[PDB]
């Protein structure tokens, strides 16, 4: 059995009051339902929280979609990104903040954008495994085009200099923002910066 | 069309076992609504998930408040905060993380507060830009007053000193902890650390 | 009073046509609902927002439980773990992050698995204090069992080494990877690095 209950949360005099809306579904194998969300007077809403004081109230955890791993690599190569979302929908969906575990992100721009600063042109060359990382990509804008701010930690990663040696290997962390360039059609590294095990670089 | 249906989710031989509530709208455009929340029968909260695992399984982003720029700055000239939370509100919403992207922190306590460790009294001078930064802001307590737990990085920081020279600009990332303090009547620095391109800074 | 309405959500000239739900209840003291909660036509569930633009639209704080302090030590003296989840728990969470406030971790292993890299063997060895900091730890798998990502920062860690000769104390910061290893019945630190006021650690 499932049922939605709306339910006085204070005394009424007057014909009118407080109230909230209840929502109550029965675990499998029981017989009885019990109260799982609760949208309250104060428009709090509790899932497994009876009387939640956060606007979203969460007895456990929180999950949202796998994006994969995510690459923007600009070198005498040329130009690539691997990228989940169109720059169309990064600009509809701005301030939204996503998590999730995958393999480090490859990134780079030693043509122009991360080629200044203390260690311009390096290559944040992350190696897939099966430990990874949490990303955070939280979607933002030039003022025209899609732009995130990235973050990720994780095993293992290379950092390269812009040709190609080597400059250390481990563990693995760093913030970079990203925009979809249309001058070069892709998505670029504008900055970042992080450390691969306790070497700090910087990029910009 | 829009619909809220009670859903068994196992055979029922007593009159009662498990159910769950879906939730169908339909699309603008569309002539048949389609299932776009579940509270299950075990009270996860699917939203664009069918059979969530999470108590909130989101099929997407997570967007909240847009709560600009964060400072708290005591030196010479007296004691400031921009801090868009009252002291009460912040302690009425005790263990909230807060998201969102926006121009840089500016904090320094250099007259007793952050006037210690490694990089007593220095500044942590962001300026604000288009690309700014992630914020994440947590609510927590000293156990009398407000207290929160603030996390920034992005574009561009000045790093200065207590004199104000400039020590460094570039990228900046700060983890820092701020308190309304009744003796001075306003939020302040407790403690804060983080880097300034390659240099990492340190007070309390 | 509470209530829920299907409200259409564009013009209908065929009977059917886009629609949404939206969810009323009064604050206590008030007379009139309001509407707290909408599921648009496109899916996105608004809490506090009536036109959501993204899949989970909060206009507010998100609150997840507090799980306290973690740790999980190896050296010596033997296997240690505080976990708040059990493996099978974990494993059946997986990709689930959660956020919260308190006491700094207790990590090393010297043993095996953290005593390797530039920082072999140095227990990150956080002080419980009122400040605390946050916790983001997502759940993952090493395809046979649970693994976590934690993040933590705050006041107050002593680093040490292996030896237990504290090499600073003061702000501290870790990423780290633990996972459940049956041939030590428990949760152990696989690699982990960060810092402790302006030093950075790094050990794998």
């Amino acid at each position: 059995n499932a049922s939605i209950n709306f339910v006085a949360t204070e005394a009424h005099t007057a014909s009118a009051g407080g109230a909230k809306i209840i929502f109550n579904t029965t675990n499998n194998g029981a017989t009885g339902s019990t109260e799982k969300v609760v949208i309250d007077q104060n428009g709090n809403v509790g899932v497994g929280v009876g009387a939640p004081t956060a606007k979203m109230d969460v007895n456990g955890g929180i999950k949202q979609p796998n994006y994969g791993i995510i690459s923007a690599v600009r070198n005498s190569g040329g130009v690539t990104a691997s990228m989940p979302w169109t720059n169309a929908y990064v600009l509809a969906h701005q301030g939204e903040m996503h998590q999730w575990v995958a393999g480090g992100p490859i990134l780079q721009d030693s043509v122009t954008g991360c080629n200044a600063g203390p260690d311009a042109g390096v290559k944040f060359d992350s190696i897939a495994t099966s430990w990874g990382g949490p990303y955070k990509v939280i979607f933002h804008t030039t003022g025209s085009n899609g732009a995130i701010h990235l973050e990720w930690s994780g095993w293992q990663v290379s950092l390269k200099n812009s040709a190609g040696t080597e400059l250390a290997i481990g563990m693995g962390q760093v913030f970079a923002t990203l925009h979809y360039d249309p001058a070069v059609s892709n998505w670029r590294v504008e900055h970042m910066f992080g450390r691969i095990n306790n070497t700090n670089f910087t990029c910009w």
